[PDB]
């Protein structure tokens, strides 16, 4: 598989179903690393259906936009405001599934 600490890109299509993602992190929200961790995933929502993204996975960028620094609300509203195919950048070292 990909190595731990591997930066990998996922293009998540919202083809199957609604996004059904939420995130946490930001300015030193609950999570210490402030990483934009996936907070919730709707069962068989786009992330879960795609199987690549799950809860606890950490996003850093969104279509080339460093989401780091931003608050958890922007992080959610960002996904919520993104389109069908979105380029998500994630780095390994995420929580278990
Ligand atoms: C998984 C999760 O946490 N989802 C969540 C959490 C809280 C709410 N309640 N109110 C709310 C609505 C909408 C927004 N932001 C945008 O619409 C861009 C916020 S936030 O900005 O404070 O996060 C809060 C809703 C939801 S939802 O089920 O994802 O709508």
């Amino acid at each position: 598989g990909p190595k731990p600490g591997d930066i990998f890109e996922v293009e998540l299509a919202k083809n199957d179903n609604s996004l059904g993602i939420c995130v946490t992190g930001g300015v030193n929200t609950s999570v210490r690393h402030g990483g934009i961790y996936v907070k919730a995933v709707i069962p068989q929502g786009a992330a879960e259906s795609d199987g690549r993204i799950h809860k606890g996975d950490r996003v850093l960028a969104v279509n080339g936009v460093s989401l780091e620094g931003a608050t958890h609300k922007q992080a959610v509203c960002t996904l919520r405001n993104t389109g069908q195919v979105v380029h998500l950048l994630l780095e390994k070292g995420q929580s278990p599934t």
